[PDB]
């Protein structure tokens, strides 16, 4: 399974997967701007921070 690891708007990347199945995309607002992480799993992300995991490949694009 791949998943996106491209941040903020930064060109598009993807990662395989390692013991994971399951795709995540972090993205919050700032003063400075929208930050974007996104990567391989389902972390959790604090409190205004959006978090989106899905079981699709590249899905956390």
């Amino acid at each position: 399974l791949e998943c996106h690891n491209q941040q903020s708007s930064q060109p598009p990347t993807t990662k395989t997967c390692s013991g994971e199945t399951n795709c995540y995309k972090k993205w919050w607002s700032d003063h400075r701007g929208t930050i974007i992480e996104r990567g391989c799993g389902c972390p959790k992300v604090k409190p205004g921070v959006n978090l989106n995991c899905c079981r699709t490949d590249r899905c956390n694009n």
